[PDB]
């Protein structure tokens, strides 16, 4: 689970992958954990609760280990044609 550093409202990790699955380079980033964690810290995200932008470099050190879990737990409930992402 992700939290906003401006308002402090709950965010889902399944919504971030589903909204960012519109890029063709994403199929190459999903195979390497070192490129996915470095891209989240360098890129900024928008909050639908407050409206202000938050960076992946200002997030906690325990949530960064949760990103390794989506990359490692591949094949099962992830479809490219139907655009469905599952997190365990
Ligand atoms: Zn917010």
């Amino acid at each position: 689970m992700a939290k906003c550093p401006i308002c402090g409202s709950p965010l889902k990790w399944e919504e971030l992958i589903e909204e960012m699955l519109i890029i063709e380079n994403f199929e190459e980033i999903v195979k390497d954990r070192e490129r996915f964690l470095a891209q989240v810290e360098e890129f900024v995200f928008k909050c639908p609760v407050c409206g202000e932008e938050f960076y992946g470099k200002t997030l906690p050190r325990r949530e960064a280990e949760k990103v390794f879990e989506l990359l490692n737990d591949f094949k099962g409930g992830i479809d490219w044609e139907n655009k469905r992402v599952k997190l365990k």
